[PDB]
């Protein structure tokens, strides 16, 4: 049967869905590994051990226990991130959107959802694969991890809670590919693995960890690299954040046994409610529980990976969006609202970069103000706002990317790099707000195809562009088709460094993204930090 | 007699001299001290004592020793600076240009000269007071003072070699005026003193120290101010300096007295000619026998006295040139030419900094860098060579004045101040240097109105409204003249910061003059340099 798929581990029946006046295969909701519960809390994932019977692969699984925003309940704009369905512990499962009929050795995409570690779901509307599956003819496949403590509390030495076990489900997943993708009409030397903000760090952290290099063959970033601010922790760090999620649960901190004996009799929500009090500083686009440079996933330090050239050399394409930073403003700065145009005063546009650059000094501190205050107008609430949304975007997102392209392209066999600047038509959030982290999504998953959802001609023309770039990549290692001229994409290049806008307008070429900024960023502002 | 005049220390006799189609009558090389010779090299000057019969004051008195400048011989911009007359140290004189006929109780201007306190001149033709003093009808007296080591060797506890003598001599020639200059025809309590470079920078060296405050009513400063970084030295500094001026000639440098002596039999020249020898660093606009923060010329640190309101309480007038930087960089910096357009290799834009901001660490180099490079284009030599100008005239000049400016103005009684940005139609620098430090003086000075001089007729009128501007200003305290026509210049107020351009145009108020960059030099720079 065409619904109806053999794997190494089981059968599992599929269902026929619709999408665009015609109709694909999805398999939603199959297991990669074994739930993850009990006294297998915190551990690395164990294979999903082999099933009799036809497993029901026709509706979405659980999502991953995660914090749940709520600051804006019915809103749109929040709500379309957080879970869609029951959060459990039992979460590792994957979905599969099969183009009808099921193609022979296709390329394979699979989606890595981000989150910043501490929430995400492969469930979401957003990412429903069915629009680009079949626009595009590619297998798609959408993972899922553990996320926040349940992924990432980690406790160097143990061999109970050893950390990163949240990217050791995304191997697993990987690995799950890998064995069984051929079943479905899926090319397994062909898979191209991407994911937005914490899931594009995840790609960027497969392409340096050695047990992951292997089990795919390109890599999409949107919006995240491994190198970023908030995406790491020493041993030193994570230990100290899960000791201290110990304190607020009253349990036993003499050993890691006793430690961790006492987390797992805790329900989820109970770590969760006191997850966000181990952060070390007030702070903002910073997470609680993230990935450890262990010496074991991450041989050595990112930059020394980065240096040496140790990480998987292949075709990168890679991006930004012009205003990374105002979401988490919203969320954790003074002067910011949902609701009017957040001018913002002098006063809380100091307060805002002390949230935003947490670890500075004050010498560091004013450098950072320095190089985003107008002398001329200091007290312009419009320029203290895109000020400040422009220090968030840059320091956590667009400069820590630039670092990684410039460090990857020494020894990639090929770069490609975008600046995402369309604003939807029928965007939800204020205007001020700008192109908004997370927003590029809906147009590489082809949600403006659908008229139901209002985008307009031209969108729908962009995203359709922007999927065939994301495919033709992924199936070839460039974006580019041999023909016009309107217009080729250029390769990034260490002497050049060419970029593409991505909007509704004709392709320009820029070169040099950010680079004012990111120079302080990366050279200036880390040397003064050591320094003083 | 109009030309005889019988002053404290006995009389004197001028001469008539022509000025623009009328006369005007001048009294040529008056001395006002001993002259500072043998056991009195170093040391304090001492009041001219009486004599008898008629001073012949009808000719240009002797220029004090110092560094003749001999990179391009012949070439009259460099050559108008130089000594136009014998040097000697027998040197301490002034000039005064009175109306013809007499005057009754008319406004004094007192100029001081600039030469980096090592060098200049009271008898240069481009401070020739004959058109100022017949134009706008006040006395007008050319000031002198020993320069380099004459003037500022300091050893601390010495009393043969205090340091500041120099400073002394100026004060010592405006006690002169205080006392003499009613029989001339000038009002004593009405005496404004002005200075360009190191004599602006002196005029506010006398704002500050207590015993010269008497002796002027106001001020005014061009391009300089008390504050620069190459306007004065600490005791251990100064010091340090002259033991090194010694070690230099084989002097015995066991003891003050030794060391006093040793340097005293030596002839002026051999001073001069190592006189450079004895700086901390590879540098350009740094000069090595300069005032001393000595605890007696000034009481306190300049800053700790801006701070206090310790200082003159008057009116002010001052401002800077739109290229002070370019100058220095010929005489200095790699890659720089008289005759060509000067553009600027990366690598030598890099070494220009450094010797630029000789006292920066490497931090310090890095941040100056960044904040006049862009990144975008770093290899313009145009923009590597603007910006390396702007880096010199910031740092030395335009943001030390600033400072000044913004400190006094909370304890002063009117604060004037222009951005001198005309570039002469006549002048023999090339192009890239632009408006050139010590270059509005030509025009404060009245020299476009002499038509053989071929200034343009818009020049002649800039001249005119120059002269009448420091001219009103220290007749009455304000460039403007009270309900008459012309548009006005307005008071720098700590709240609006306003000042204007001069040039040939239409007036045009600004607000903050240098704001961005001079935040930097101000308050930044220094703070990144104070940590460790
Ligand atoms: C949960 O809210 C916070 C934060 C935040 O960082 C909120 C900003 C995120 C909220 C949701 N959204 C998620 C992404 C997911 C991946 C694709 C794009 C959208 C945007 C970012 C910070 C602190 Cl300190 C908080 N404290 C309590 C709640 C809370
Ligand atoms: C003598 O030059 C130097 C320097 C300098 O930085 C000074 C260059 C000056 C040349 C004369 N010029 C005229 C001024 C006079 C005052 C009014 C305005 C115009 C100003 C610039 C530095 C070093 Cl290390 C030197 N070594 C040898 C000569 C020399
Ligand atoms: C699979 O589960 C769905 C959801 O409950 C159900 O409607 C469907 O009938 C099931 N399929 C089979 C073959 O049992
Ligand atoms: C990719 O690898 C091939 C084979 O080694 C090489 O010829 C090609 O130049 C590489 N491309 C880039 C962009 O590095
Ligand atoms: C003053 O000096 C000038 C020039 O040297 C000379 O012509 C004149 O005769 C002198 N005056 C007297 C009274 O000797
Ligand atoms: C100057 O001082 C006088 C007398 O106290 C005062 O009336 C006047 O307002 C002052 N002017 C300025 C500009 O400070």
């Amino acid at each position: 049967s065409e619904l109806l798929v053999n794997t190494k581990s089981g059968k599992v029946m599929g269902t026929r869905v619709p999408v665009l006046s015609s109709h694909i295969s999805a398999f939603l909701g199959i297991p990669f590994a074994e739930p993850p519960v009990g006294n297998m809390r915190f551990r690395r994932p164990e294979p999903k051990k082999p099933w009799s019977g036809v497993w029901n692969a026709s509706t979405y699984p659980n999502n991953c226990q995660q914090y749940v925003d709520e600051q804006f309940p019915g809103f749109s704009g929040s709500e379309m991130w957080n879970p869609n369905r029951e959060m459990s512990e039992d979460c590792l499962y994957l979905n599969i959107w099969v183009p009808s009929p099921r193609p022979k050795s296709t390329t394979v995409m699979v989606w890595i959802y981000g989150g910043g570690f501490y929430s995400g779901s492969s469930t979401l509307d957003v990412y429903n694969g069915k629009y680009l599956a079949y626009t595009e003819e590619v297998v798609l496949v959408s993972l899922s991890y553990r996320v926040g403590a349940f992924g990432f509390l980690a406790l160097h030495g143990s061999q109970e809670a050893p950390g990163n076990v949240g990217l050791l489900d995304q191997r697993m997943a990987l690995q799950w590919v890998h064995d069984n993708i051929q079943f479905f009409g899926g090319d397994p030397k062909t898979v191209t693995i991407f994911g937005e903000s914490a899931g594009g760090a995840s790609v960027g952290m497969h392409i340096l960890s050695p047990g992951s290099r292997d089990l795919f063959r390109r890599a999409i970033l949107q919006s995240g690299s491994p190198n970023c601010p908030w995406a790491s922790v020493s041993v030193a760090e994570g230990r100290r954040r899960a000791v201290e999620l110990g304190r607020n649960l009253n349990c036993n901190l003499n050993s890691d046994e006793e430690l961790i004996h006492c987390l797992r009799e805790k329900k989820p929500q109970e770590l969760i409610d006191v997850e966000w009090n181990v952060l070390p500083f007030d702070s903002i686009f910073r997470f609680s529980f993230v990935p450890v440079i262990d010496g074991e996933f991450f041989p050595t330090s990112l930059e020394s990976m980065l240096n040496s050239g140790n990480f998987k050399k292949t075709q990168i394409l890679l991006g930004v969006n012009k205003d990374e930073g105002s979401f988490f403003l919203l969320y954790g700065a003074p002067g910011f609202s949902k609701d009017s145009e957040s001018k913002i005063s002098r006063e809380d546009f100091m307060s805002g970069v002390k949230l935003s650059v947490p670890h500075a000094n004050d010498l560091g501190l004013d450098a950072v103000t320095l190089q985003y205050t107008d002398w001329m107008d200091d007290n312009n609430g419009i320029k203290n706002r895109d000020g400040l949304d422009d220090i968030v975007g840059d320091h956590n997102v667009i400069c820590p990317l630039m670092h990684f392209v410039n460090k990857y392209t020494k020894f990639g066999n090929g770069t490609y790099l975008y600046f995402f600047n369309h604003r939807a038509s029928n965007l939800v959030w204020p205007e001020w707000m700008g192109v908004i982290h997370g927003y590029e999504i809906e147009f590489v998953f082809g949600l403006p195809l659908v008229k139901e959802l209002n985008y307009t001609a031209e969108e729908e023309a962009l995203s359709r562009r922007i999927m065939h770039y994301w495919a033709t990549f992924a199936k070839t290692g460039n974006p580019n088709e041999p023909h016009s001229q309107e217009s080729k994409w250029p390769l990034f290049t260490t002497k050049e460094q060419k970029f593409i806008d991505l909007n509704t307008e004709p392709m320009k070429v820029h070169q040099r993204l950010r680079v004012q900024m990111c120079v302080f960023w990366n050279q200036f502002l880390p040397k003064l930090l050591n320094a003083t």
